C-alpha cells in the first residue's frame, strides 16, 4: 500500500465492544466456578459416607 | 492575454454567495456535534450496566 505524509493510525478498539465482552467473561468465570463447589461436595459425601 | 491599461482586477468574491454559505456551515457543525453527545450517552450506559 501507499503511504501518506503526515497521518498517523489509529488502535483498532472499539470501545463499546469490548465493554460487553467483560460482562460475558465473568458470567463465564462464575460458572465455571461453580463446578467445583458440586465436585467438592460430591467428594466430602463420600468421605463421610463410611 | 491582453495588458489593459489604466485599470485593475477586482476580487471576485461574490458576498451573497459567501453569506448564504456560514448558515449551512453553521448547520453541518452543529448537526456533527450532536453526534458526540449521542456517542457519549451510549456509553454513559455501558458503563454503569454492571
Amino acid at each position: 500500500g501507499k503511504l501518506t505524509n503526515g497521518a498517523l493510525e489509529a488502535s483498532n478498539v472499539d470501545l463499546s465492544k469490548e465493554l460487553v465482552n467483560m460482562i460475558v467473561a465473568q458470567r463465564n468465570y462464575q460458572s465455571n466456578a461453580q463446578t467445583i463447589k458440586t465436585q467438592d461436595q460430591i467428594l466430602n459425601t463420600l468421605v463421610n459416607l463410611r
